[PDB]
Formats: structure tokens, sequence, C-alpha cells
């Protein structure tokens, strides 16, 4: 179909386990620096391209020890430049050097199966625990700066929380994916508020899996259940659709916001990545 009839500017991938191409997407992430990182459960390992689409490395060995990948879900990118990436089968979140040196682990022994990973703005990295429902906080060198967040269906409580964005006042926002809802919380960890409930109307959810953040306080969430994305303001008030239309997703799972302002999506189910033009 014709280029532009829809807010999808291009996408990168087909279905594989060489370089460019992917098995199970999940974690994505985009870097102030002008790349885009694609985590991949199934390959075990990260690829790095550019915002434009170029591909530039690939690194991750598979397995259990240190230093390995196992499920890599989660990713996200410190200012310091280097790759944090969140391993649910490993039970640890890996800190790697720009260049995919291994560097560190956190988290062994406490967290039971981590997802979504991101950073905030005093470079912390927030850690969101699918497995335990709650969300921690750590510094780069591991140590635990504030936990918060347990199983349950009330506003402080989790049913299975996915993904995490920090936004300007270093308030995090996580979606909860058997919960139908999104909720934030400030940097100490007290609940703010949250949004979101069972449907296939406007604002409505099911099961929300990644999520971003813009620099007026909207909210961009996928919608797993039913492919789509969905951008709200900052008190979790809907406010429109990306559309997608022309060439649909199919099982979105991570997102993020490039440093050009485009959306970028793991449309996992397609076994690619798309980038969206968004505006507000």
């Amino acid at each position: 179909g014709p280029m532009g009839e829809d807010d999808l500017i291009f996408r990168v991938g087909t279905k594989g386990r060489n370089k460019g191409e992917f098995t199970n997407l999940q974690g994505v992430a985009a870097s102030t620096n002008g790349k885009i990182l694609i985590a991949d459960s199934n390959n075990q390992c990260v690829q790095i391209f550019s915002n434009d689409g170029q591909f530039k490395s690939r690194f991750g060995i598979r397995g259990r020890s240190p230093g390995q990948l196992q499920r890599p879900t989660g990713v996200a990118v410190h200012p310091s430049g280097d790759i944090i990436i969140a391993d649910y089968d490993n039970k640890w979140v890996s800190i790697f050097s720009s260049d995919g040196k291994f560097k560190t682990k956190i988290g062994s022994g406490k967290l039971m199966g981590p997802k979504g990973v991101s950073v905030d703005r005093n470079g912390h990295i927030i850690v969101v625990d699918n497995k335990a429902c709650c969300v921690f906080i750590f510094q780069p060198n591991g140590k635990i700066v504030t936990r918060f967040g347990s199983r349950g269906n009330g506003d402080r409580q989790f049913a299975g929380p996915h993904f995490a964005a920090v936004n300007s006042n270093n308030e995090i926002i996580i979606t909860d994916f058997h919960n139908h809802s999104v909720k934030v919380f400030n940097q100490e960890g007290e609940f703010m508020l949250k949004f979101g409930s069972n449907g296939e109307g406007n604002g409505q959810f099911n099961a929300p899996t990644g999520v971003a953040v813009d620099s007026n306080g909207n909210i961009i969430v996928a919608d797993w259940g039913n492919s789509r994305i969905q951008v709200f303001d900052g008190s979790g008030s809907f406010l429109s659709y990306i559309n997608t239309s022309a060439d649909p997703l199919y099982g979105p799972q991570g997102l993020a916001l490039t440093s050009d302002g485009h959306v970028v999506v793991a449309d996992s189910g397609n076994h690619c990545f798309k980038v969206y033009r968004y505006l507000q």
C-alpha cells in the first residue's frame, strides 16, 4: 500500500535468528543519542539499530551463568550509556557496556521474575518484578533504594505488572497486564493514580504491555489483546489512538519514545519493530 496511509513511518525485521531478524521480540528501548534497542527473549540477544532502522550491532550469549542471557525481557539505556537487561528466567538484571560487554548483574536472590526495566532521572534502575507483583528501585551498584507494590487487586497492588516508564517529575508508570490498568507512583513509591478498565472501547484495555511517557506527561500504552496503541494524558484520561490500521499490530509488547519524538513498538506477532509518527 501507499506510504503514509496510517501513522507508520517504517518497519524493520522478519522471523529468524540471524542479524536483523527476530523470534520473540519483547523489550524495546530508545536512547537519547539516536539508537533503538530490541531484546529478543527466544533468540536470547539484544540488537542495536539507528533511529532510522539501520542495523548497528548484536550481542548476547545464551545460558544461565552470569554474563549470559536465558530469557531477556526488558531493556533500558542508562544515561551512562550502559545497557540494562532484565532476565525473567535467570531472575536478575544484567548491566552491559554500550559495546555489549557484561559488567555486573543486580537483584540476584531478591527478584523472582523480572520483566520491564526503566531508568529514572537520577540514574536509578526501575525493575518490574512480574512474578512477585512488585517494583524495585536499584542503584546501578546493586543497592536497593526502594521497593513498592504487592500482589492484589487494589490501588497499591498488581495482578501481573509488565512494563515501566518514568516522567519528567520522576513519577513511575506501571502497566498491570491482568488488572487491565496502568498505575502511577511517585519516586518514593507512594500511589498517585490508576486508570484503565477491561474492554474494547476508548481508554479500555485487554492486557496492557509496553509503556512510554512524553514531555507533556502523556502516557502511550500498547494493548496486547486488542493489538493497538492508545495515548492518555498524565491523569489517565484518553486522548487518541495511534493509527495502525494499514499494517495492523499483532500482540504488541515493549514500546518506547525515540530521541526524535516517534513511537517504536515490538510488533511481536509480526516479527518486527514498527516506528510511528506521534504528535501532541
